[PDB]
């Protein structure tokens, strides 16, 4: 019944492979070639998620091949890969998730493989180069994705534009959103079934100022902050969301209310990025 006992038993049981790394075989992630387990990646770009004090990498699978996102967990008992897999099971995004854990359980890594399309951080869509209609389109899909997590009662707790990724397939017809660093995420239904309360030493409780994570309030405020970080804020509507005050109880319709006012224009996205 210990919080750690149940967290571990729960996330060891999810049907996603975790590859154990042997002493000496815990890579230092950086741009260039990285080998994790038997898997080789060419990391091309370093992403600095400054609000989370973390870095992430985007590259391709060994060969000029499949797009990938690679990053280290907060720690080797974060079960981040298992948390990201559970999350993937309820989103419409084509993603293969591989978890790697040091033999000493001290370090951890996640690789996520997408189909042969294009992968962009949400941050890319917030840059002042991007036309407004493309920016709004990405945020339109994010609204759907966060509304879907809200219904499932999964709270991410560390959402930023640097750790939300937009997958665009080779046709350019749509964006498919997958947030990534899930080390601190709250599966409220899972908690309730295993009889789990928050314990005072959880980075998630210290990081926010709360004694509990109850509902999607934290994720909704995260979403609103992303609107503050639009570098060419042209929309009075987007300006409105950036300054808005979060309702004390978050419901799916709070995401719907934002989504209804955003432009969906995949042609503007396609024209500027391809």
């Amino acid at each position: 019944a210990h919080f750690q006992s149940e967290i571990e038993e729960n996330y060891e049981a999810v049907g996603n492979v975790v590859v154990d790394l042997m002493g000496g075989c815990e890579p230092t992630l950086r741009v260039g070639r990285v080998q994790l387990g038997n898997d080789i990646f060419t990391l091309r770009e370093e992403i600095r998620a400054t609000e989370l004090k973390r870095v992430l990498y985007v590259g391709t699978t060994e060969g000029d091949e499949f797009p990938v996102v690679v990053y280290a967990w907060t720690n080797g008992n974060s079960y981040e890969s298992a948390k990201a897999f559970v999350a993937s099971q309820g989103l419409n995004v084509p993603c293969r998730i591989v978890g790697y854990r040091s033999y000493d359980k001290m370090s951890g890594y996640t690789a996520i493989i997408f189909p042969q399309g294009h992968v962009y951080s949400l941050r890319t869509f917030l840059q002042r180069s991007v036309p407004t209609r493309a920016t709004e389109t990405a945020l339109y899909y994010v609204a759907e994705t966060l509304r879907s997590l809200c219904t499932r009662r999964i709270i991410h707790c560390a959402l930023t534009p640097d750790n939300v990724f937009m997958y665009m397939d080779s046709t350019g017809a749509s964006l498919k959103t997958f947030p990534v660093c899930w080390d601190d995420c709250v599966d409220a239904a899972m908690f309730s079934e295993r009889g789990l309360k928050f314990v005072p030493s959880l980075p998630v409780l210290m990081r926010h100022a709360v004694k509990e994570i109850d509902g999607s309030y934290i994720d909704f405020v995260s979403f609103c902050r992303m609107f503050r970080q639009i570098e060419n804020n042209c929309s009075a509507m987007c300006q409105k969301v950036a300054k808005m005050k979060a309702p004390p109880v978050v419901r799916m319709t709070d995401y719907t209310n934002i989504q209804t006012e955003l432009t969906w224009d995949m042609d503007a996205v396609m024209n500027h990025f391809c």
